[PDB]
């Protein structure tokens, strides 16, 4: 939609003219005339989209320009900011800078050509704004929305094919077999496999079960990595053998873990299964492999006999659209022939019916928008064979979005398919876009969470992991929404252009690359920049891969010369050795990442960007060190790392009475504990998240610094992480008391401070904290006995300990929901006071001791008679690593 | 509730630990003990809440003798913190200072004793936990409440005895004659003669009228002064008059005012009437006075036929019911016929209704909640004309409320009865005293207003004045509720007590006062304090007078001396000459406010005072120099003014990194515009509010204007304001541009800046801005012309200027709500294009030209035809305060 790039401009031009009155100094005047000019057209696209504007040709032909003509002026002004930036490098204290201020006010001419441009079409646009405001619709207020908590995990009539699978696998003893499902997109044969490869008899039957997804751009040596890292730890050794050898080592590893049901998703390609099958080891037992397919060659190929997969009938058709549109409640009966006559509209396709949920989710729950859409439907679905009639069914979902959710949703369709989308990553390139505009009192990040959870709830965006708070940690598109999405984006729109090369095709010309906005490159790189682009015009650069790949000697300077207008910039996925000058030449990047391997000092000059929002580094060196004034970067918002950062030391300015503490800024993801200071956190009172790596000990002891001590300034602090990088015991460590730490704080990670269980009672006394997830011995002992305060404590996390007796009474966790006992091969029991309290729902116990998992089935049974006794329990659900226990 | 002050007392505690080590660096172990036992305390009252606590004596034995431990722990601790300050004053470098640190440590020594007491209690108390583990009530989650739009404005069924009154009104011209009503209290005298006062035929009839309230509590001179400032401009003549020519001045001015009709409610005492009638000319005209009251002999005596008032029928009694608690939706089926038994059992009493309708929205709307309320109702409503009767009732309604709201609820009681509660004021004790703790996101500030909502959403609370932009400006409790509060406070709990002198009562000895918390003094307070009274133990002091009370040369040290405890001190109704040296030693003090006429420096002295949050200086100089540093309390939230307040110079630490920048600042009253500046606005990040009275050129000289490029850098900032002493025109003045302003500025006032009405075009830029308010000549000429903007303006204010020609589109003001237009001498038109605004509902036009009053009725009559149309719009309501016009 115009109206966020008209937004955008307008934001990025105003804090131009307050933050930096220098640059800007030459053209003051045309600067505040634009102002004016973008305040006046956003006003009448808002008018026009009141109307429908596809009715009418001439408000569609009044559309166009207004986009082209804002284009124009956004391309002068940057280059104007850039070239008088560049002026201020040259130094020319020159009152009359007459050589090359010829050149930032031939830039000038075409600003002042535009300005007058704008000036017209400014009265055109005059011409026919009463006559738009003679008509309007939807006239209503905004509501809210809430959080997408799980409902209907539970799957609608479809216990059928999942009992007949499971009844097919397990025939003739000795025999490698594969299970074949087809059936049309949307018909739901990953849901199926899903409920199967998490049904209690076949994790019951094989002990070793693997989740693998196989689609089309699917690659063979990248899945052999990661499914022997299922078995092992590290996978960097295995970088360097051949696929052959690593299907070798596959085989042995998972024929030794005695029987094994490996799922592949989405196969479309026979050969795909005649590669991918060498793995596994047809060692003369009742193993079972499952695939799942669109097409039925690959599937009648693999095996004679596929199970097709079936239509959910009228009655589960009615069912699942009430429960998606209505979720716990029930339907109110005015609107059920509406639903059922809808219902029935789908034909049975869930896929259908659960976007048509979410369309009617977004109207309302009012007759006269269940009439339309019933009509509306009765008219998208005159076929049934052809896939479009769901893209016109995910068109009518889609109109009723805001426009600023309509640019997330496509945006969200930048990705490759397949690709598994971080969600922090997801909503800070959206911030960084500018798709999130300030409205109200809501963090940004707040907002972006909302609006993926908005988009989760319409059944537009499948979730995929989840985190132990309970958030959301990994989502992706379906692939429907995907094509429809990705063909709207780079034909009706424009926001971006994909590049990925077919067989036989060049990469186009620079005449062709010179009208793209946004370019997206997630195959062959290397040999897109072996050739040299030039694009003036793009603004961002995206490439999302799969391996790492190295960035030639000769070839760094490409990105920032090609493409010198760059704001978003993520190649998280490339290996820099190093950076080139015209790279610090970027002035307008707000959003960079990058990996490498050699790098241990951040450059001074990187301080110099001074729009830089977010920052991301990858390192292999344990220490990082900073040596840009972070402190002067005024809208650095994050600054993520993985090594121990060393930030600078902070000094304020000596003959400027200006203070420099940045009030937007909410992480320092891993700094090292000698910068734990007085005055680092003075420079941070909104921090939200702290992490500390290196030598937990000189936070601990109380020479050096009270560091510990010093995080109480932090007042809004929610997290908080004490990662030791020392692996010597060179003496105990202790935990200062209960009254030094924040009062929020929600959340805490300790791995390898080693501290003893009495200590347990410190943490017992803090409030809030929700989540405790100590990792790699963080506490040592034999004898922890819980002593009370653990008041909100929802999930307990212990992994990798030497602990042998707790004891406990069911008044010492009242609000437990969720326990984790992982690798804790001495520990004997759990005490079964745990069984008492009510909210304790899930609990999982791998690489224990058999005696707790007999304790664990104890509590299992004791909480089921708790049920049955007619309290209203929430279902209860236990998880015990040995396949035999 | 015991949880509110363990919460206190633990928070406080906390605060000391972590700030100020060196002053309980000799307890720190007793004080981490006590920390401690006070957590485990706050959670035994908690769960002891939850089992049924009012109807158990021995829970009501167990709660006790925890509150004197504490006390006597708070009471330690305090002298134990003043008696270390003055010994970091004494400055003694000795290592081992064994005087006054002796006495000091063995005020340690008081502490140890109590915190053996309080461990003593520890183990006692662990005992009896058993019985608390069976029993809990009322589990249930917390849902979310919604702000306070006016519902059911009408007054159901009681149109009649209107039309009684305003018939029998008006019977025998040219006569000065007193209408009396009575009916008991609670029956809604005062509600229906509000209803007559603003029914149109009134305004019609009389030209002034005048809405005087009158109370046992009534003050005559106090009345005079009110009645002739009504008319008067200026009182400055009348002030120093005699009450008898007080009487007679008002003869003369509402002699002036043709006819008049004047309301003066719930008189008392005939002497009362008999006193006050003198000022009332008895002019020979048809003049109207109505008196209502609970009494029936005055109403005799006044006039020999009473008009006694009715109780509603059981029809309009249910009807009241289900308005109050279901506003403007319809109450499901199944619960009517327990709404329409308790609607019979309420006997037709307007207030039990009202009251019994906010239980209702404070349980719920479930079958349950309605029986059960429904048979404790038929309970205690045996008898019928008693006052108690009533008072059981609230006692009902007041169990429900959260431990939160019950002390707000009592708190509101403290301020005399007759009293109307300044909102914003109230929030601030609120915030002082505790009451309110650090919950979720919002400002205190924000739930403090919303707590303020829910209150009088079921109806306890009385709101009395409402703001330009629709929030709550002040409030007050009905009689009954008052009463019954007074008690609850003064007897059960000890919240605080009251010294009314009777003309019996006669001012507790030392050991009375060595109990009280709290001291209310209403009456003669100077006869209180040239007692020299002494009570260590008294924390707050409130004087809510109506006249303004010097204090004597001889009794400034008296407040200091006598309470060297306080930490809340509301004496604005004291007139102070200056401050002796003991007040530079409160160091609790948290609420300090004064009045003054001499003073013109706050001396560098009232910094040492480390937790201050408010402070409120009433001084008649014009400008008021500050030394204290500001900058150095860290605690500051507020600072109100009423001279052009001079803040000092900032300045950083030479040797010490720390910066001095509040984040809790959120108020500076009126500033000086010298004072301005990028060094005071870089430490007020989140400031909220900011005024700036004094010589409005400095900041709007286009060469000077840093000034509000200065203002520029407040993101937050939401409300501001210009105000001009000056009374020269010296030149003309020009806003700068439309981006320079904050971006989320909602409110704007202008007072003499004497502005060209061409610059409204800069205001028009702004999208937020919702009220503005120009007074006192703010925009000088004869011309303007509306050019579109003002987006989302819902008020517009406009007084005092010399304004002629105005022209407009209905395009111009979208959004309008409510327009006022006072003192616009030489206005001639109102553009009629303001008729064609749905928004427009309300508006209003004082002295001001006829043709502007002839337009205005037409505008009326257009709006009146529209809505004829079938259109939805809000009803039209408009108002020109001069009937003649
Ligand atoms: O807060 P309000 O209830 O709206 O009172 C406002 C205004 O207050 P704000 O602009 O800060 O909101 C002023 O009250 P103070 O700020 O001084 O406390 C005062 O006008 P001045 O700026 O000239 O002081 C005037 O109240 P009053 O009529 O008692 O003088 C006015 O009244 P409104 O409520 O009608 O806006
Ligand atoms: O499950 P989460 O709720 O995501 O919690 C953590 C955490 O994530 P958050 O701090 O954002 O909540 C870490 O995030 P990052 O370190 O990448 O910033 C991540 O990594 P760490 O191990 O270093 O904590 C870790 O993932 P994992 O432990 O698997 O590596 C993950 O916990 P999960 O195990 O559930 O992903
Ligand atoms: N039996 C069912 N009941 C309700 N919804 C279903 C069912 N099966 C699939 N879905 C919906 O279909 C989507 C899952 O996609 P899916 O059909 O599994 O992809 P594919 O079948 O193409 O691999 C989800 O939105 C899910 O809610
Ligand atoms: N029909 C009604 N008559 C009188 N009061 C009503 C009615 N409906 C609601 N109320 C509410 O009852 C409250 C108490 O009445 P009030 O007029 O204060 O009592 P009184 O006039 O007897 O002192 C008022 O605030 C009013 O809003």
């Amino acid at each position: 939609m115009a109206n966020v790039a008209v937004e955008f401009l307008v934001e990025n031009l105003m804090q131009l003219l307050r933050d930096n009155v220098e640059l800007i100094s030459g053209v003051k005047e045309a600067a505040e005339s634009l102002l004016q000019d973008l305040n006046d057209f956003n006003a009448f696209l808002k008018q026009a989209a009141k109307c429908h504007i596809n009715e009418n040709e001439v408000l569609r032909e009044l559309v166009k320009k207004i986009r082209t003509v804002v284009n124009s002026a956004e391309d002068a002004i940057d280059k104007f900011v850039i070239e008088a930036k560049l002026h201020k490098d040259k130094g020319v204290t020159r009152v009359l800078d007459l050589p090359h201020y010829k050149r930032v006010k031939e830039v000038a001419g075409e600003i002042k050509a535009i300005r007058n441009k704008v000036r017209e079409i400014r009265q055109t646009d005059a011409i026919g704004l009463q006559a738009l405001q003679d008509d309007d619709l939807s006239a209503r207020g905004s509501e809210e929305r809430k959080p997408p908590v799980v409902e209907e995990d539970d799957v609608v009539g479809f216990d059928e094919e999942a009992d007949i699978v499971i009844n097919r696998l397990l025939g003739e003893s000795n025999h490698l077999e594969v299970v074949p499902v087809v059936g049309m997109p949307g018909l739901g044969k990953t849901t199926l496999a899903n409920k199967i490869y998490k049904h209690p008899k076949i994790g019951y039957e094989f002990f070793t079960r693997i989740w693998v997804y196989v689609s089309q751009s699917y690659r063979r040596r990248e899945l052999f990595l990661n499914i022997i890292s299922k078995f092992t730890r590290n996978t960097k050794q295995y970088h360097g053998m051949c696929e052959e050898d690593l299907a070798d080592e596959i085989q042995e590893f998972l024929g030794k873990g005695g029987k094994y049901l490996v799922v592949l998703d989405d196969v479309w390609s026979d050969e795909a299964w005649e590669r991918i099958k060498i793995a596994f080891p047809n060692n003369n037992k009742p193993n079972r492999v499952l695939l799942t397919t669109r097409d039925s060659k690959v599937a009648k190929q693999c095996n004679p006999i596929p199970h097709d997969l079936k239509f959910l009938t009228e009655d589960e058709s009615w069912i699942l659209l009430e429960k998606k549109v209505f979720h716990k409640d029930k339907c109110p009966p005015e609107l059920v022939l509406s639903g059922k006559s809808i219902a029935k509209k789908c034909k049975g396709l869930p896929l259908a019916i659960v976007v048509i949920a979410g369309a009617l989710i977004g109207k309302g729950k009012t007759p006269r928008e269940w009439k339309q859409v019933d009509d509306s439907v009765s008219e998208h679905l005159i076929n049934r064979d052809h896939p479009e009639n769901c893209n016109k069914l995910v068109q009518m979902s889609y109109d009723r979005l805001p426009y600023d959710l309509k640019a997330c949703f496509l945006y969200c369709s930048a990705f490759p398919g397949g690709f598994q989308i971080p969600a922090w990553k997801l909503i800070r390139l959206w911030i960084a876009e500018g798709f999130i505009q300030y409205k109200g009192h809501l963090s940004l990040e707040c907002k972006g969470e909302d609006n993926l959870n908005d988009l989760i709830n319409r059944n537009l965006v499948m979730v995929m992991e989840r985190t132990s708070d309970g958030q959301i940690k990994t989502c992706r598109l379906h692939d429907m929404l995907h094509e429809f999405c990705r063909q709207e984006a780079m034909k009706e729109e424009n926001l971006f252009q994909e590049i990925k090369l077919g067989s036989e095709q060049y990469f186009p010309g620079k005449r062709e690359l010179s009208t793209y906005r946004r370019l997206c490159i997630h195959s062959s790189v290397l040999d897109f920049f072996s050739t040299k682009p030039s694009a003036e015009h793009v603004r961002s650069f995206l490439s999302f891969s799969s391996k790492k790949i190295e960035m030639p000697s000769a070839d760094i300077p490409t990105i920032p010369k090609g493409f010198p207008l760059l704001r978003v910039l993520d190649v998280e996925s490339i290996n820099f050795s190093r950076f080139s000058r015209e790279f610090y030449q970027l002035y307008h990047l707000r959003y960079v990442a990058f990996s490498s391997d050699s790098i241990k000092i951040l450059p001074k000059l990187m301080g110099e960007l001074w729009n830089i929002q977010t920052i991301i580094i990858n390192t292999q060196q344990r220490t990082l060190d900073i040596q840009a004034n972070i402190w002067n970067m005024e809208r650095l918002r994050h600054l993520h790392t993985n090594s121990s950062a060393k930030l600078p030391v902070p000094v304020a300015p000596k003959n400027s009475k200006v203070t420099l503490v940045n009030q937007s800024l909410q992480t320092l993801s891993t700094i090292a504990p000698e910068s734990c200071t007085e005055e680092v956190f003075a420079r941070t009172p909104n921090l939200k998240k702290l992490g500390i790596r290196g030598k937990i000990s000189v936070l601990l002891d109380n020479k050096s610094a009270a560091s510990l001590k010093n995080v109480k300034r932090l007042e809004y602090l929610e997290n908080l992480k004490l990662i030791n990088d020392s692996s010597i015991q060179t003496s105990k460590l202790r935990l200062p008391p209960a009254y030094i730490f924040p009062t929020k704080l929600r959340k805490l990670t300790l791995l390898d401070t080693w501290l003893e269980w009495k200590d347990m009672s410190i943490l017992g006394q803090l409030e809030h904290l929700e989540v405790l997830k100590m990792k790699e011995n963080g506490f040592s002992g034999e004898s922890w006995e819980s002593t009370g305060g653990f008041c909100s404590l929802l999930v307990l996390w212990i992994e990798r300990t030497n602990l042998v007796s707790w004891k406990a009474s069911a008044d010492d966790f009242p609000r437990l929901k969720h326990l984790v006992l992982i690798c804790c091969d001495n520990l004997k029991e759990v005490p079964i006071a745990l069984a008492d309290i009510r909210s304790f729902q899930v609990m999982m116990l791998q690489n224990s001791t058999k005696t707790a998992a007999i304790s664990a089935r104890q509590i299992q049974a004791k909480k089921d008679n708790q049920t049955q006794q007619g309290t209203k329990n929430i279902a209860f659900k236990l998880s015990i690593f040995p396949p035999d226990l």
